[PDB]
């Protein structure tokens, strides 16, 4: 049950115009680009790896007491005795021998002691046994001299191993000490010299035990040769053996970052207060800097980079773009990127202080990329609807015009939203309001004209009430509205049927005069459907492959785990 | 080549009506928010760090044997040996000197021994060398006493060196064992003590070598002091070593959870089966928990959460808010978010059982607010164009409404999408179909009526064959309808171009003439473009910044790589 | 100041037609889906962990010098000595006992040694003290022999410890030697053996120090019984002790995969060349794989798959599905997903060479999902509303045509976005341009017709001038157009108000005669706004729960850190 409404006629008390056409929203000029080809450095957290050799003498004195049926052991001191530098050079080096005796301070004494407590003699140097992932080794005898029985006392061996070892060698940040695969620690820096510069690195000892060899030619020691290429050599002399390995200038072996990705389609964008994003689609990750390089000078040993990145970038440059873009500048720009990673990027053309710690992740940057990315897109296809829609509204109006021509009051309601009587003052309109009326309002069997023959009334008649006790004689018009005036006449036709809406059923009419009520159960629609759903909720878990638990356990040994045990011997 | 169509006269078989307007899509309440400060704790790893001090005499017996030119080393047997509490407190201490003689129970006999093998004098405690990383320390002697020679026996020589260290102590949970920097592992709690409820921690040792010494005040050993305010010490005599550390509560010293991040701003939103969504968008996180609190009673030794959140809190508060917010409540709100973090969260009003293992990462967290956040938009802006569109679709069907009357066939061919032939019946429309008619159409070069001059057809005339052998006289009606009685007339005009639609192309007509066969090339569109594009795939490389591998190759020597090589020496 | 504008009237020089309705755009077929259950297995990177037992007598030897005062130990030399295969079967395992003497080969030499140096007799094996989180041990003996005084020399106690231990034993890949939670290395494989094909398994030793035992009953130590259940034993006789473990197949006993996650949801889906991408709702990612099935044969070890596979899979389908759905096929398929996942999925029907090295991380797999599904919504929503515009326009030109009758002007206008003039040649259009006028243009006060009394005027009277300084007879047609012939007329009326359209503002006329310039502040929209908003940039800072120092840190103690100190008795 929708309404009735009389539409008293519409004097000039208020004048409208139909909203004139609107300015439409405008893009953004689209984001300034500089392709190019960068590479990313991290924090460099590996140890400083090289090779060198152990030189000691393996002395053990063991004492035995022989008796009746058995002989026992008393004791058994070993202890490990450096070979000096000469005895390397001249008879290890040299001749591939060793002697069998070794002169030794200890307690600072002076003492010595013998294999087989015999007489001083050069032994040839032997390979070992072999291996289960081992490297090389060499040594003199094969055991270790005892006391020869006769049942009484107690005899006292001495036995002397010379032993020669290839060990690998790490060194931590700041490098001012390194370690050997035996598990010994050497007190010193490994580039430490008396060269230029290098006098300045750090000893922990007494400098006549540190001493350097230069045009030093590494024998190798199985197969001989000496061979190709000199080497300056560094000798250690500790209390328990001897180290040599080769010194080499600081700057050029190590450093404090390291290459970890290239990335050939690497895209530089500049928006807003000083900021760079460098993006790679085949990462998936985007990279926020400042717009100011980075001083790579202010970083204690960042050589590698300009060297290493050069050299990716200018291998790529060949491998893909050489004929159709060109290297921007000289020397490619460096860029210190949000989370600790270094960028160096050296633009393509057409044709036409501190130090750095690296997040041991990188999630951010996919974070970053992977919005940045969705953000863009949407933002574009949506400002591409907001136009199109502002487009349409505007050429909507020429329709709209046309129409409050023949109907400026159906015009009227729909954009007012309410029911009002309207018409045109010339070029603007004058409008007013409707005012209900009840549902007892009657309708009358007739429609044909009393007066005249010929000529009937189109529109049925009624006699609708201001209130709901009542009586004004007028007749109906559009959507429920109630006229006044008795003058919607047309000439009388055969084959006269009509329907008419009241309320919100119609009313039928055959031959001008009234029969039912009807039903409109058929409907016929302009409308373009819309079925948009929404976006559903999801719900992330935590999802980790390993956890710090297992991370640890990976280890064949737990050193807490062992000394945690190996102690409890209050026991077994 | 379209078709051609008869439109049988619409009776009122079939009546229909304009489908009205609907109700259109309304969006959701918004949100229902809470701002405030909130402070995330994650699971404490971190093992309790304390400082302490070692107090042990190193016994070292050498025995020589010295000969004609030379003297070895037969034996070298160090152990080290626990000072007594007495001797700490009344000669280290008190005076800063140390006995020079070590009485000890070694295999259940009480022993002794002698520096030099001379008479018990006390001896100052010089301080050490120095560092590379290294802390304090002291001792008493320089050297170890050996043989005097004199060619002929062994004799055995017996040093004592009396050593103070400064030791950093180191205990995992749960703390009933802790670890000292020189590699000694204490099987103890470092809280047990003798107090209220101390007593009931762990110890593995006859409580005669443990020992607690009240109102102790740490004497520091160069330059001397006291100093001021006193501790309860804490004295333990191993077998090799004393031990002494300050004692505390252990409820004040440790907790199970740590403090990660701050959040200033904070938003908590509540939906669907209780569950509320801590996200900041400074940390780019979301925090999904319940909405019952954390019973922190629950939590084993979780007394720092509150103190350290009230104060971070109150700090921001301070920094941030006092003029323009107030907190709520008294004390902080604490939940259990997933994942296993800890969030304290204080809400802002304008002035107007069992213990938890955090993940060792936080990326649902993030990977939620991300999904959260562009969920949220799509659906807002998705909900806002449906809108439009309904809304659009309302307003519309009051031009379809005006054009059913002009042209109601027209109407309820679009609306259909099908040939229909339509007209009013008063406010309803009455409904038939169109019928096809063959390319065998046949238009005439007259257009002039025959039986008048002055009045002239306005569209062409044509002989249409039901099939495509026939003939029935019918004139063209708009978009290829072939109509019947031949009534459009017009009066004759000077100046006369027409061109009328035939199939694909058009017919021209000059001075009421049938010339040719014209194209139309020229065009003119309404149509507001939208060209839309799609999103495209996107690759997700496998994306690490260190693998597992760099990560335990970090360290300067690996326990298990030396023990694996150190075996061996079924060897050199 | 908006233009005046005359409009030539249109010869067919120019003639255009309405562009006709377009095809609209079509979505995809949408995706082929495959439901299923699937096993997500990672790269094992744990250790290989069993029991076992260890077998070593405590060889101690200590020498002591009585004299007047006091005692002192000059020497202790501890030294471990492995128990014999039979000595382990025949008393220990049989009687519980061990012989209070050791007969061992130390330096090439049958040497023997003997509690509290007497007579060899069997000793019970007794229990140890107990525990903090250690195993189970026993021993002979609770002390360790030394010198029963009497001052004058130097006497050498002998005790011996028989010694049987609990181990837990670990093998990293490629499992060719273990360790023992005593911190001792077996240089030998856990599997083998002398049967089939385990011979072929790695020995670091002389075969008879390796003795295979065929039914063995594992004797329990402590509370007897062998018991059920016999074993192939293994015996490794050492240097300094024996180990005892329980042989089993290696193929049987380690995988180099490992089962991760579950998916009770998951979903395949191919598309591109051969790719298929599995995503589980529950877990929040996506694993893109090939086409191709994994040949699990070129795997070394990775035979857990199929098994444990097969088994959650189906405990799943009992608990899920066997009421709706149906396995596929017999056994399940294998695929090898990017970043070292492997996926065991078999597909739900309803009743209707080298090794793997998974990273650490599968975060690629989330963000992949994540983009993964947003892409998938915001294309079909936007295909979607794409969709609905060209049906609207489509839809919309019915609407056009219509107006291109009653006013053909001005719907060419609109779409061409100029001035132009138009009118129908039939079935088409005619255009011309139209042309400016200045604002030097004058109206005049009379609206009534002289010539004619009860005609007048409908619409304005002007003088307009071609340039600015001219005169031509015309009169006001809509929207500023310049009209030249003065027939637009209508019959007088009383009440007559009226506004006309000039330049910006309007024109008031009360009886057919001029008065005032009206404002027009009051306007009327059509319009259905359509307000969006652009998303937000949002910064993804570094956020890390854990940085890797602290997760170094963890550890009671470093391995590296302690050797760092210890070796600094260059001191202290």
């Amino acid at each position: 049950r929708d309404r009735f409404y009389v539409c008293p006629p519409p004097s000039g008390s208020t004048v409208v115009r139909l909203e004139p056409e609107q300015a439409c929203p405008e893009y953004s000029q689209g984001r300034n680009f500089t392709e190019g080809i960068a590479v990313l450095f991290k924090e460099n957290i590996a140890p400083h790896k090289f090779k060198a050799h152990i030189y000691y003498k393996n002395v053990i004195v063991t004492t035995v007491w022989s008796g009746s049926t058995y002989a026992a052991i008393t004791n058994r001191f070993t202890d490990r005795v450096p070979v000096p530098v000469q005895e390397i050079t001249d008879v290890i080096d040299r001749r591939g021998k060793c002697v069998s005796k070794a002169e030794y301070v200890r307690n600072n004494h002076k003492v010595t002691a013998f294999d087989r407590d015999e007489n001083p003699v050069e032994v040839d140097l032997r390979p070992s046994r072999l291996n289960a992932l081992g490297t090389r080794g060499w040594h003199t005898t094969n055991d270790t001299y005892t006391k020869i029985g006769a049942a009484g006392f107690y005899h006292t061996g001495t036995s002397v191993n010379c032993i020669v070892e290839e060990v690998e060698a790490r060194s931590v940040y700041p490098y001012d000490s390194f370690a050997l695969s035996t598990g010994d620690i050497v007190y010193m820096s490994p580039f430490y010299g008396l060269r230029e510069g290098a006098h300045g690195e750090h000893i922990g000892y007494a400098p006549g035990r540190f001493q350097q060899v230069e045009h030093y030619y590494p024998i190798d020691l199985d197969s001989r040769l000496r061979a190709s290429e000199s080497v300056t050599r560094n000798f250690l002399r500790t209390p328990h053996f001897t180290v040599a390995w080769d010194w080499a200038p600081k700057t050029r072996r190590v450093c404090s970052l390291a290459k970890w990705r290239e990335a050939e389609e690497m895209i530089r964008d500049e928006t807003r207060d000083g900021s760079f994003r460098f993006t790679s689609r085949a990462l998936g990750a985007s990279f926020v800097s400042d717009v100011t390089q980075l001083d790579l000078q202010r970083v204690h040993l960042g050589d590698c980079v300009l060297r290493e990145a050069s050299e990716a970038i200018d291998a790529i440059y060949r491998r893909r773009y050489n004929n159709t873009h060109v290297l921007a500048g000289d020397k490619p720009e460096v860029y210190l990127a949000r989370g600790g990673f270094v960028v160096a990027f050296r633009p393509l053309i057409s044709n036409e202080g501190h130090l750095r710690i690296t997040t041991g992740s990188a999630e951010f940057a996919r974070l970053q990329f992977t919005y940045d990315h969705i953000q863009a897109h949407v933002n574009d296809m949506l400002s591409r609807i907001a136009a199109a829609w502002c487009e349409l509204q505007n050429k909507d109006r020429t329709l709209w015009g046309e129409m409050s021509r023949l109907n400026p009051s159906a015009v009227a309601t729909a954009a007012l939203g309410q029911r009002v009587s309207a018409r045109m003052l010339g070029d603007v309109m004058a409008i007013s309001r409707c005012v209900e009326v009840r549902g007892g309002v009657y309708v009358q069997n007739s429609m044909r004209v009393p007066g005249e023959r010929g000529t009937c009334y189109s529109r049925p008649l009624v006699t609708f009430e201001h209130n709901g006790t009542g009586v004004i004689e007028g007749q109906l018009g559009d959507d429920n509205e109630l006229l006044i005036s008795r003058d919607l006449i047309e000439p009388c036709t055969g084959n006269h049927r009509r329907y008419f809406k009241l309320g919100g059923g119609y009313v039928y009419y055959e031959d001008y005069s009234y029969v039912r009520m009807v039903e409109v159960p058929e409907t016929i629609s302009t409308r373009v459907t819309l079925n948009l759903t929404l976006l559903e909720d999801r719900e992330f878990l935590p999802l980790e492959v390993y956890t710090r638990e297992e991370l640890a356990d990976t280890g064949l040994l737990d050193y807490s785990e062992i000394q945690r045990r190996n102690q409890l011997h209050a026991l077994k």
